[PDB]
């Protein structure tokens, strides 16, 4: 029941995929926590929250003009075809789209091979291949020899690609027009990814990723899949910031972003150093009170319960922004108040969140009380993503 391996035993209880950082660092912490030096602990704690927090994502997208890349981009960060900062959509050079809350994820959108005079090489090279963790080939229809060629290319450089098959919506809706009920939706889906694998292996590439999806219903077809693999596909510690960016599709999404940022509220924790006295005792530091109102903006924009993101999903509903507010928890913590009402609140939050919980350390040592605060707030929040997610569902 030592701390060392407290520490470590924590991350213990996620599944694999879900862990911040390689359990085999941890344990390398874990082992200069039992060597006592509290200065190289610290500093290797925070070597560990430098390496998440710094991660930088970029990453490529191409294809045909018109295919989707524009929608596609702002679909991923979560913005309108029509909001700014969103790759304007409709038909020269790359451009880069930062996501707009985690500005560690870029996308860049490349000119379609197609529009230039370019062979597969020299076209990668004039888009400066090297400095992108994957690239994204999208087409509206059918994948050309052009997108097939960049694939193998991108492939033979030891680079990872992955096909995206965009508006499969227009396809069904086409399709099933005035059929009778009977008309079978999924099959076209099927169809067309086999078709596609097909062309792909005949074109000699053995195992090309396929995604049919609508840049229109993120969380139908197979967004939901691409999310996952692409995650699965990154090095540990640079899911952490591509996963909180993702667009809050499912319950699974939502409890996902949770437990990375458990992790991280951990590792910030025990690098700021535990302590023996009781995280409920005492009122908060102001500067931990402004770090906390800082935190819970992150936490509700990371889940879409943010005032921008509520205003732009209720514009058009019969509710309006304060009827949907009115229905969660967390816009209503810093709502403007005396500085003691909102110490007196928060001094409540933290009884109530140890009660519950129990200090998550052994007997005698805790973290500091703005932690525990986190917990709180990151639970409050998720659960308000997911009050919202139903909302969203039953109305878009
Ligand atoms: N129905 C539907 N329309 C889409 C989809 N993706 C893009 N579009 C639309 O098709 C057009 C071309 O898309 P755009 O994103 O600008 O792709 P770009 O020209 O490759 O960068 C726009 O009118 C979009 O609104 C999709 O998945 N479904
Ligand atoms: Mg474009």
């Amino acid at each position: 029941n030592d701390l060392p391996s407290s520490f470590t035993g924590y991350f213990k209880k996620f599944n694999t995929g879900r862990k911040i950082i390689s359990q085999e660092i941890l344990n390398l912490i874990e082992l200069r926590m039992r060597a006592g030096n509290i200065q190289l602990t610290n500093s290797a704690i925070s070597d560990a929250l430098k390496e998440i927090d710094s991660s930088v994502l970029n990453v490529a997208v191409t294809g045909e003009t018109g295919s989707g890349k524009s929608s596609f981009i702002n679909t991923l960060r979560g913005i309108g075809n029509e909001e700014e900062g969103a790759a304007k959509t409709g038909v020269m050079e790359r451009h880069p789209y930062k996501h707009p809350n985690i500005p560690n994820v870029v996308f860049w959108d490349l000119p379609g091979i197609g529009s230039t005079n370019f062979p597969p090489d020299t076209y990668l090279e004039k888009m400066k291949f090297y400095e992108y963790d994957f690239f994204i080939i999208i087409s509206a229809t059918r994948f050309k020899k052009n997108d097939i060629d960049i694939a193998k290319a991108i492939s033979m450089m030891k680079k990872e690609f992955y096909f995206v098959r965009t508006k499969v919506d227009s396809d069904i809706t086409n399709e099933a027009d005035g059929e009778p009920q009977t008309f079978d939706k999924e099959k076209v889906l099927q169809d067309i990814r086999l078709n596609c694998v097909n062309t792909f292996r005949e074109n000699g590439i053995a195992e090309p990723p396929i995604f049919l999806l609508s840049n229109k219903n993120v969380c139908h077809y197979d967004f939901p899949v691409l999310m996952d693999k692409l995650i699965s596909d990154l090095p540990i510690y640079k899911r952490h910031n591509f996963m909180v960016s993702l667009p809050n599709i499912t319950d699974s999404v939502i409890e996902k972003k949770r437990q990375f940022l458990k992790q991280r509220i951990w590792l910030e924790g025990f690098a700021a150093d535990l302590v023996n006295i009781i995280p409920s005792l005492t009122f908060l530091l102001d500067s931990d009170l402004e770090t906390l109102k800082k935190s819970m903006k992150f936490y509700r924009t990371v889940f879409g319960v943010d005032e921008t993101s509520l205003q732009r999903l209720a514009r058009d509903w019969e509710i309006e922004v304060d009827q949907v507010e009115a229905m969660i928890k967390s816009p209503a913590v810093f709502k403007p108040t005396d500085e003691e009402t909102i110490q007196e609140r928060l001094s409540r939050y933290i009884q109530e969140f140890c009660l519950a919980n129990g200090y998550l350390l052994p007997k005698n040592s805790f973290l500091k009380e703005i932690f525990y605060l986190k917990y709180y707030f990151l639970d409050m929040v998720t659960e308000d993503a997911k009050t919202l997610l139903k909302e969203i569902c039953l109305r878009n």
